[PDB]
């Protein structure tokens, strides 16, 4: 099923997420909806908080052909070094992008969709993803990192969209 995506300025974007606290077929079928979904609005990365649920649940997929999957669950940063940006999108601030600071290798460990523990060590594109997949589940958002005068205007463009959206 595809989910709906929420937008700035919804405050449900700045709740902070809880651990999941066991990978049972529950989980699996908010895991498949949230691909589902992220898949239909042709993103590269989907937090659970961007669809209303506020588990720490992040599914990324870069894959061209859609076979590389990537499922985090209770995602946890052990270690990152450098930096990097991009000029980074969400689905939550749609159509507005803007280069984010991003440290540029990170390691981290997780849960996959069979709650079984991994560790990903992970730089480039996968990376920055992985950041900004990370900071939905504790509220943040891309546009924190700029400018107040950057945000106002960002907030403004997005508005003007939706309210195009319920189109009518
Ligand atoms: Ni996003």
């Amino acid at each position: 099923s595809v989910l709906q995506v929420l937008h700035i300025p919804d405050e449900r974007l700045r709740k902070v997420a809880k651990p999941v606290e066991e990978v049972n077929a529950e989980i699996q079928r908010i895991v498949d909806d949230m691909f589902e979904t992220m898949y239909a609005e042709e993103g590269i990365g989907l937090a659970a908080t961007q669809v209303d649920i506020h588990q720490r649940i992040i599914v990324i997929d870069v894959s061209e052909n859609r076979d590389e999957r990537l499922v985090l669950i209770n995602p946890e940063l052990l270690e990152k070094s450098g930096e990097t940006g991009i000029e980074e999108g969400c689905l939550s601030i749609p159509e507005q992008r803007a280069l984010v600071p991003r440290a540029e290798k990170v390691k981290i460990r997780a849960l996959d969709r069979d709650g079984k523990p991994f560790e990903l060590e992970a730089d480039g594109l996968l990376a920055i993803c992985i950041q900004h997949e990370m900071d939905h589940l504790v509220g943040k958002l891309f546009m924190d990192y700029l400018s107040p005068l950057k945000q106002q205007r960002i907030r403004q463009k997005v508005e003007k969209l939706d309210r195009l959206k319920a189109r009518a």
